């Protein structure tokens, strides 16, 4: 299958290219698709890649063309004055505009298939959305098309949507070429840029909440939340997966499910993206959420992630309730047993399910996975699947058994339905894992855990002690052991307002440490320990940041390097008031009292692009590793996206900039 027309290396300046010559009256069946390889030279303006039109006064609204916007959103129009039949087909967050200040080469694909009556677009490998329309055009189907053009649209004698920047390559096809086929087509450098890709080895659409760390061996280790009912919270199925390299980032591994529970099968779905559509969520699996990494001295590896019973949102769950009993002096996880109102049990030694009426061993146990036994065999429930039947979810029993777990809303034996906190430790850097272990209830009897904040924790070098960030809603919590991770403990710092105080530290010098926060009040907040984390001042502000009221989490990580002559440190962060977007990379220096001289900041990409949840590493070659989420996680109109949390690298030279 060959093209109509091919174009190679078209610079453009916002006044477009005629190609009416070259393309008239080829499209024979009256569909098409285009590829397109560009880079943008400017991304300000809504600008056209491509435009066929009908150029006659009056016909203004006749036209087909792929458009780009300032924020990444790719999309295309295909218009019919007479019929009043208008489509859009778009979807945020689809391209790149710079890297490391050079503008990027993309290449994106629009096919429409008159028999389907589909759209579809396609960037770096991507196919970011197909939409099938009733108002369906081809190009046969607008009346008296009569311009073909590059970089604009010929709209009443003028061009509209010029184009500023170079098609590298440009293909006209009269026909609707197969998905795999375009996908390898659009395949480029960008598409390696992904560790997480939409049904990969996880099988999941959809990431979110990426967390990088270097480990003390050189391997560079990720993981993320897989999230398979579309990007939300809750209600949802999410399990940790992780992928590592060995080779400072250039090779990754296939991702692997780390923390999954397996009442709910890890498909992919579909999820609507129409207003209204979009809110629909599953009626919820056991989900871990929220993952957050630290390195033990001994180079034992500890993952951290919030546990959340299936059914159970952050927003409704009990927050009067840790889900323990004290008995003996001992803290034992309690259950309720279908039928009664009280919770009658505790799982004491061995994982044996205790009749706290008795005090007594039942015939049940709960293994170490959370798995429940009857007289030493598996009880099971049927796992379920999500699905999708004329644009309708449906949730079924699928003919697969699966350990019946106490977290699961199949249970004889379920906990309190709160949120939880459990660990895993590797002693291969990642290679394997051992079983889970829920973090007894340091908030007390009658609260509910606390919630990570996603990241990295830290270990003081003066002291040892090992610190995991993490927040309650109205507190910053500060999960901290001193004996090297066999038990732990917390400080409960109560904050000027109710933030979602997602936080990192950084140590500035022996024993004096800086949390970083998220608030609800536009700033990034910062508290200080000069004792290792024992106690805490007032909270201070960054005075270059300014973002809204609902915030964003950040990274923050020390440096190895000196820069200027100073021990330095590397902050991630959105800095934009009208969303989450303009990402920006800051180098904090430390001074002799200190104080941070924030000096150097780095723009990601440009300033309305896309930028959320974001990571950062020190690489073992002292370059800088950045995960992040490519696109507004907070925004309803971003929701549900497939391939948007790439992995990118900085030398520091590439960051040192801006003054
Ligand atoms: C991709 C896209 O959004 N196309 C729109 C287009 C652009 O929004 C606009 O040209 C970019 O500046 O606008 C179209 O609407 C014209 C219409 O816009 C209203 O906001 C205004 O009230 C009207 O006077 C008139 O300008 C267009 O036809 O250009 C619609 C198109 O779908």
């Amino acid at each position: 299958e060959t093209p109509v027309l091919e174009k190679n290396n078209v610079t453009l300046t916002g006044g477009g290219e005629n190609v009416t010559k070259e393309l008239k009256d080829k499209f024979t069946s009256g569909d098409f698709t285009v590829v397109i390889k560009y880079n943008q030279s400017s991304e300000k303006g809504l600008q056209a890649l491509f435009g066929i039109s009908n150029s006659k006064p009056g016909q203004q609204n006749s036209y087909v063309d792929v458009f780009l916007r300032d924020n990444g959103e790719l999309g295309m129009e295909a218009r019919d004055t007479s019929s009043n039949k208008n489509n859009l087909v778009s979807r945020p967050a689809s391209v790149w505009g710079k890297y490391k200040q050079e503008a990027v080469t993309n290449t994106v694909a629009v096919v429409a298939d008159s028999v389907k009556k589909t759209y579809s677009l396609y960037a770096n490998g991507t196919k970011v959305v197909e939409k099938k329309v009733d108002n369906f055009l081809n190009i046969k189907d607008i009346k008296g098309i009569d311009y073909y053009m590059l970089g604009g649209v010929k709209r009443a004698g003028k061009t509209a949507f010029g184009f500023n920047g170079t098609l590298e390559n440009i293909k006209f096809f009269n026909s609707a070429l197969d998905e795999e086929t375009v996908k390898k087509m659009t395949t480029n450098a960008v598409t390696g840029h992904l560790i997480y890709t939409a049904n990969d080895t996880t099988g999941s659409n959809y990431f979110r909440i990426p967390v990088l760390y270097t480990f003390s061996n050189g391997r560079v280790f990720s993981s993320i939340d897989a999230r398979y009912g579309g990007t939300h919270d809750f209600l949802n199925k999410i399990n940790i997966a992780t992928s590592y390299s060995d080779d400072n980032g250039k090779t990754w591994t296939k991702p692997k499910l780390t923390l999954a529970f397996d009442d709910f099968a890890p498909v992919p779905l579909e999820w609507p993206r129409e207003v209204g559509g979009r809110d629909l969520q599953i009626s919820g699996g056991a989900t871990y959420i929220d993952s957050v990494i630290v390195e033990k001295k001994n180079k034992q590896v500890l993952m951290f992630a919030d546990v959340m019973p299936a059914g159970v949102s952050f927003r409704e769950a009990t927050r009067k309730d840790s889900g323990y009993k004290q008995i003996d002096g001992n803290y034992y996880l309690k259950l309720r047993k279908q039928g009664d109102t009280d919770y009658n049990y505790t799982i004491r030694e061995n994982g044996t399910v205790y009749d706290d009426r008795t005090n007594r061993p039942t015939e049940f146990s709960v293994d170490k996975n959370f798995g429940i036994k009857q007289n030493g065999n598996y009880l099971t429930v049927e796992q379920y699947s999500v699905s999708f039947e004329n644009n309708k979810k449906t949730e079924y029993r699928n003919g697969t058994k699966v350990h019946m777990n106490i977290f699961y809303k199949d249970a004889l034996f379920k906990v309190v339905p709160t949120n939880y906190i459990a660990y895993i430790s590797s002693n291969d850097h990642g290679e394997s894992w051992s079983a889970p272990t829920l973090l007894p209830p340091i908030m007390g009897l009658n609260r509910n855990a606390p919630y990570l904040g996603p990241g990295r924790g830290i270990i003081e070098s003066s002291t040892g002690r090992i610190l995991i960030p993490s927040y309650t809603g109205k507190e910053s919590a500060f999960i901290y052991s001193d004996d090297n991770g066999a038990s732990w403990k917390v400080k409960v710092v109560p904050l000027p307002s109710s933030w979602s105080a997602e936080a990192q530290f950084v140590e500035l010098s022996p024993g004096v440490i800086q949390a970083y926060m998220r608030t609800n009040n536009g700033k990034i907040a910062y508290l200080t320990s000069k004792d290792a984390g024992t106690t805490w001042s007032a909270p201070e502000y960054l005075k270059f940041v300014s973002n809204p009221s609902y915030g964003t989490q950040l990274s923050i990580i020390n440096y190895s390097q000196l820069i200027d002559g100073k021990k330095a440190v590397i902050l991630s962060t959105p800095n934009s008031t009208n969303g989450r977007k303009h990402g920006q990379i800051w180098i904090g220096l430390i001074n002799d009292d200190n104080t941070i001289d924030w000096r150097y900041h780095h723009d990601v990409d440009y300033s309305n692009y896309g930028y959320s949840y974001s990571t950062l590493t020190e690489l073992p070659n002292h370059e800088i590793g950045l995960m992040f989420e490519k696109f507004d996680s907070w925004s309803r109109n971003e929701l549900h996206m497939k391939n948007v949390v790439p992995y990118i690298t900085f030398k520091i030279e590439d960051l040192k900039k801006n003054l």
